[PDB]
């Protein structure tokens, strides 16, 4: 019903939500979405992202978590969600905590940092629908096209081989933490903690989610 998505940037957190939200009927909160969504159409709540997510900065915890307090205010409580990017830092992670927000799940897509930048360099996406593609891995039928509508797919400004290691940098700095901090939440049993092998190709890591969860 309510659950968390961890993992470093490019492990398949946002493939498997995509299955999740299918599978289980579940809501996903991605904040990667709502603030480029926020900065495409200039919406005041969360158009101050571009410059730093273009230079692969983290955002100010206070904007997101806000924006993830309006966004599950929005939603029927009881239909759940699937948090895909949040929370991203120690403070977002006690900012649920003081909200009364527990989880049920914390799925943590681990996956070697040797993949990590492959994985997003290659990564093509059709902005209006959130599709997401890989050259190499998972390819679009035509090259540079997309696969419902035929226009040119993108490439996001962050996915730049250099700004994905100023990311991994930071993913290791203030996201990772997280890892132990919900393992000691599992530990207490507030929550339950899985680990999931992110290296396996999408039907597999598809499939041990479907074993974990139902
Ligand atoms: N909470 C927050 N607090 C502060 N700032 C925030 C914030 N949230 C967002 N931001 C801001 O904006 C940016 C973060 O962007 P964000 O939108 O949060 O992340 P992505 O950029 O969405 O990165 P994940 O880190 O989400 O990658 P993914 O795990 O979803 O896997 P994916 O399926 O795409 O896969 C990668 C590529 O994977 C390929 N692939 C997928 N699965 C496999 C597989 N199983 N095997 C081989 N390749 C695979 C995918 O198809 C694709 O090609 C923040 O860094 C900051 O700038």
């Amino acid at each position: 019903m309510r659950i968390i998505l961890l993992g470093a940037p490019g492990a398949g957190k946002g493939t498997q939500a995509q299955f999740i939200m299918e599978k289980y009927g579940i809501p996903q909160i991605s904040t990667g979405d709502m603030l480029r969504a926020a900065v495409k159409s200039g919406s005041e709540l969360g158009k101050q992202a571009k410059d730093i997510m273009d230079a692969g900065k983290l955002v100010t915890d206070e904007l997101v978590i806000a924006l993830v307090r309006e966004r599950i205010c929005q939603e029927d409580s009881r239909n759940g969600f699937l948090l895909d990017g949040f929370p991203r830092t120690i403070p977002q992670a006690d900012a649920m905590k003081e909200a009364g927000i527990n989880v049920d799940y914390v799925l943590e897509f681990d996956v070697p940092d040797e993949l990590i930048v492959d994985r997003i360099v290659g990564r093509r996406v059709h902005a209006p629908s959130g599709r997401v593609y890989h050259v190499k891995f998972n390819p679009p039928k035509v090259e540079g096209k997309d696969d419902v509508t035929g226009e040119e797919l993108t490439t996001r400004k962050d996915d730049q081989e250099e700004t994905v290691r100023k990311r991994l940098v930071e993913y290791h700095q203030m996201t990772a933490p997280l890892i132990g901090y919900y393992s000691k939440e599992a530990e207490a049993g507030n929550t339950k903690y899985a680990k999931v092998d992110g290296t396996k190709p999408v039907c597999e890591v598809r499939a041990d989610l479907e074993k974990i969860l139902g």
